[PDB]
């Protein structure tokens, strides 16, 4: 940010003082050269993880093991990673390398594998400069090796291309059809990371485009469920919304989905979304019980406008919490044992006071529990 770029050239003024090399590198120079304020700034640097921990008080530690040591200055956190290269093993290995461009010739694409010095000289062995300018995502290098190292940046390409407005180079969309199939070595988490940031970056009818013509749809866990329609989809900025309308158009169960490994919290949504979409009629009790943003989407993904937060708001009660009576109150009047009976029948005074027929009062509930029961 406005403080990001200005701690990465400290910080690499601080290495270059020790004797070491360092760059700005990946994402930050593409969205600098873009007119952009990078959201992340990473530093490559000769210097070896430990070495880069004995020049700054505050470090990281988590990456280390990849060469990458998180520095803390100035409020700001800057990633520095040692010259490297990595592979992925087919069953989900890091090389430290003595040089600049032995790390960037085998990163994903030309505009992110640009580097930049401390007085602002762009370092581009690849040509991301000419890519970035006619707005191409290009494999950097022979795009099938670049592929088989990664198999995931089959799938970053098209998030890509959505993210900046890029199209995809044609010798590298053509070697993602040629190695769609190795996606399904790629750990489902990545796969869904990827594509929850397709369903809420910028031209998405784009991107879900590409999926298809890339043949990534055809090996993707349930591939063939992202050729949907996507034309009236709009993205609320949750990528949930974007499984949900998946599901939706094609009359599917969240089930169908649920190798992508949801949170129970998403999964609830989605579900509890779907349900309120084949519920005919919605009153009060339907406001009362389903939550504002399950209302919320599921009247996103069919269309309606109603003030949804207004009507919620409005009923006389919230939730269970306020009800003023309880399953012990219920035992005295009853003279009655517990058991699960009370559930039923609390359930049918909250309904009443929910619909603002019965008092939210115990003495009246109290009058109408002796008399029905």
């Amino acid at each position: 940010d406005d403080d990001k770029m200005n701690t990465a050239i400290k910080v690499i003024h601080t290495l270059k003082a020790a004797g070491f090399e360092a760059y700005i590198v990946g994402g930050a120079v593409r969205d600098l050269l873009l007119g952009k304020t990078p959201h992340d700034v990473d530093v490559a640097s000769s210097a070896l993880p430990q070495q880069v921990k004995v020049l700054f008080d505050r470090t990281v530690d988590t990456g280390i093991d990849h060469g990458t040591v998180l520095v803390l200055l100035d409020g700001e956190g800057i990633e520095v990673t040692t010259f490297r290269t990595e592979s992925s093993y087919s069953d989900n290995s890091v090389e430290f390398v003595l040089s600049l461009e032995e790390d960037l010739r085998r990163r994903d694409f030309t505009i992110n594998a640009m580097a930049m010095t401390e007085d602002l000289k762009i370092i581009d062995p690849f040509g991301g400069k000419e890519d970035l300018k006619n707005k191409v995502i290009r494999a950097v290098g022979d795009p099938d090796e670049r592929f088989e190292e990664d198999a995931l940046r089959m799938l970053r390409a098209i998030r890509f291309s959505g993210q900046l407005d890029f199209i995809i180079d044609m010798k590298t969309l053509l070697s993602i059809r040629r190695h769609a199939r190795l996606i399904r070595f790629i750990a489902v988490e990545r796969l869904k990371s990827e594509i929850d940031k397709i369903f809420v970056n910028p031209s998405m009818q784009k991107s879900m485009a590409y999926l298809k013509d890339s043949v990534l749809t055809r090996f993707l866990p349930v591939g063939g469920l992202f050729e949907v329609d996507w034309i009236t989809y709009h993205t609320d900025g949750n990528p949930t919304y974007g499984w949900l309308y998946l599901l939706h158009q094609q009359k599917r169960q969240f089930t169908d989905i649920k190798d992508y490994r949801f949170s129970n919290e998403e999964k609830r949504l989605i579900e509890k979304s779907l349900e309120l979409t084949a519920l005919n009629t919605w009153d009060q009790w339907t406001f009362y019980k389903y939550t504002l943003k399950q209302l919320e989407m599921a009247s996103r993904v069919t269309g309606k406008k109603k003030d949804l937060a207004a009507i919620k708001r409005q009923l006389p009660i919230q939730s269970r919490s306020e009800l003023a009576v309880d399953g012990w109150d219920l035992i005295e009047w009853s003279g009655a044992k517990s058991g699960p009976w009370l559930k039923v029948w609390i359930e049918k005074i909250e309904r009443l006071i929910v619909y603002g027929i019965l008092k939210n009062d115990k003495e009246l509930i109290k009058d109408w529990f002796e008399d029905e029961y």
